[PDB]
RNA sequence: AAAAUUU
RNA sequence: AAUUU
């Protein structure tokens, strides 16, 4: 029935100018070699990315998805839920928010400036009056960074990103964050997997893993989610959101973006062009992350009862799925799997890869992410959270103009500092690198460098700095990600990591704690690391 | 572009 | 600010 888009043929302009790297990157070419492997999704691929999200969905549901979507709303409904004042929403606007095309951006919205408020005054009056005229969106391509892969086809082309005006977006605000707050963790529960730190995540799995007599665990995940959407699902998603109690002003706001913006609407480049008309998921719209989250939530779980899934604990996050079930023994978990991906695919979630079941928690990735296990300082077998390295490798060594990669290599060491790739290799070459600039003192993204120890202990205990004998997945991957990057291998990181803890220790100071505690590994004769009266 | 987590 | 979807 419901083609995903058509497009008139006019290009997916750029929003800004879309940098190049340059001859020399003298931040990171002493961490790789291989800078002709570390590229930029650009605009001109959008084209491409179009092509693989533009086709046909049918869709056939059955009485497991009546059956789970009813008592989802008996669960929405136990949910009461307020509009937002337009200033209340005006003020959760990020600071850098694409501008409106009626002359104000973010700063004037902000700071609640009255041409601001008063365009989204009207803004919402329209919203309140007209339920049906469907409204403009942009449409641009996301830039990120990878490194190329040739096994899977070179360079990834853009995803494309859909998003209304400002004003409307303050708007969706005002109607919906309140239920972006309450709606989700009412409607799954424990299921819901972004109430949980990574540390919660990891427990929340070895807690599922346990209990099961005989477990059995497998990953899903939707090929192209957004394009999957249906009208019927987004409809089926306004219909949750009204079975909480709302404010009647609310729910005309609900209804009219809704079939206004949520179901589909015309795409508009940012040269003025019209690009195309789209029927799925705007990914862009205030209610993306949790529509993805329930609409996925729904067909799994209905999927789980298709295909007979016995006593499943889910985890769920957009359309990123693990289930971990009782086993009823690999010839039936291979055969209820296909079952499940049959019902994803009936009602429109078909799988980028098919699944399988797995017996191993090491096994099922997840957001780019699994769970490995490594011993800490007595002994004890420590579980943790890691994955491929590739592309944060990659992203540590993308250096434009525009852009330094340091907080990147920052973000990533305090997010991933228990695994042997942050410890080894991107601590190593952090630490150096400031302390050759000698900018240790100097904040970046509001965090001193000074403090790591105190906010790694916090994060991820004490034994982050023990940890040892590390898996043969763990090593396997960290390695081969060096080589294909053209990066040092582990032991030379051994060597450079000595001689930076080395200078941070006669520094004396924080500097000495953060050589001590961070670089513990390093040594051939340890010590002995106390707790850091900073972290309580 | 939106959300969540981390800080 | 970082990461993720
Ligand atoms: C764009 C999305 O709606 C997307 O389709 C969905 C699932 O992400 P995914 O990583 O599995 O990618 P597929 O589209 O399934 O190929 O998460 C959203 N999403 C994802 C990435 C992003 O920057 N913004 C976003 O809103
Ligand atoms: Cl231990
Ligand atoms: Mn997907
Ligand atoms: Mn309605
Ligand atoms: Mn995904």
């Amino acid at each position: 029935s419901s083609m995903s888009y058509s497009w008139t043929g006019a290009l997916i302009t750029p929003c800004g100018p879309e940098e190049e790297k340059l001859p020399i990157n003298p931040l990171s070419n002493s961490l790789l070699r291989y800078h002709n492997k570390v590229y930029c999704t650009t605009s001109k691929s959008a084209s491409q990315r179009a092509k693989k999200v533009t086709f046909d969905r049918t869709q056939v549901l059955d009485a497991h998805y009546d059956s789970v979507l009813k008592d989802i709303k008996l669960a929405a409904s136990k949910v009461s839920a307020r509009l937002l004042t337009l200033q209340q929403a005006c003020q959760l606007t990020p600071p850098h928010s694409a501008r409106s095309k009626y002359g104000f951006g973010a700063k004037e919205v902000r700071s609640l400036s009255g041409r601001a408020v008063n365009h989204i005054k009207s803004v919402w009056k329209d919203l309140l009056e007209d339920p049906q005229t469907p409204i403009p969106t942009t449409i641009m391509a996301k830039n990120e960074v990878f490194c190329v892969d040739p096994a899977k086809g070179g360079k990834k082309p853009a995803r494309l990103i859909v998003y209304p005006d400002l004003g409307v977006r303050v708007c969706e605000k005002m109607a919906l964050y309140d239920i972006t707050q309450k709606l989700p963790q009412a409607v799954m529960g424990a299921s819901y997997g972004f109430q949980y730190s990574p540390a919660q995540r990891v427990e929340y799995l070895l807690k599922a893993w346990a209990e099961k007599k005989d477990p059995m665990g497998f990953s899903y995940d939707t090929r192209h989610f957004d394009s999957t959407v249906t009208e019927r699902d987004i409809r089926t998603e306004e219909s949750i959101y009204q079975a909480c109690s709302l404010p009647e002003e609310a729910r005309t706001a609900i209804h009219s973006l809704t079939e206004r913006l949520y179901v589909g609407g015309p795409m508009f480049n940012s040269k003025g062009q019209t690009c195309g008309y789209r029927r799925c998921r705007a990914s862009g719209v205030l209610t993306t992350s949790m529509g993805n989250t329930i609409t996925c939530y729904v067909k799994a779980l209905a999927a789980c009862k298709a295909a007979g899934i016995v006593a499943p604990t889910m985890l769920v996050c957009g359309d990123d799925l693990i289930v971990i079930s009782e086993s009823q023994g690999t010839e039936e978990d291979e055969r209820n799997l296909r079952a499940f991906t049959e019902a994803m695919t009936r009602y429109s979630a078909p799988p980028g890869d098919p699944p399988r079941p797995e017996y191993d928690l090491e096994l099922i990735t997840s957001c780019s992410s699994n769970v490995s296990v490594a011993l800490g300082p007595r002994g004890r077998r420590r579980y943790y959270l890691t994955r491929d390295p590739t592309t944060p490798l990659a992203r540590a060594a993308w250096e434009t103009v525009r852009h330094s990669p340091i907080n990147s290599w920052l973000g990533n060491i305090i997010q991933y500092a228990p695994t042997i790739w942050v410890r080894m290799v991107l601590m190593t070459h952090f630490f150096s690198i400031l302390m050759v600039q000698d900018t240790l003192d100097q904040n970046l993204g509001g965090v001193n460098p000074l403090d790591l120890p105190a906010i790694i202990e916090r994060l991820h205990g004490l034994d982050a700095f023990s940890m040892h004998t590390y898996s043969h997945h763990e090593l396997t991957r960290v390695a081969s990600a060096l080589r294909k990057l053209g990066a040092p291998p582990l032991r030379v990181w051994k060597s450079r990591a000595r001689a930076v803890r080395a200078s941070l220790i006669s520094r004396g100071g924080k500097a000495a704690v953060c050589g001590r505690y961070l670089f513990n590994w390093a040594v051939k004769t340890k010590l002995k690391l106390t707790p850091l009266p900073e972290a309580r």
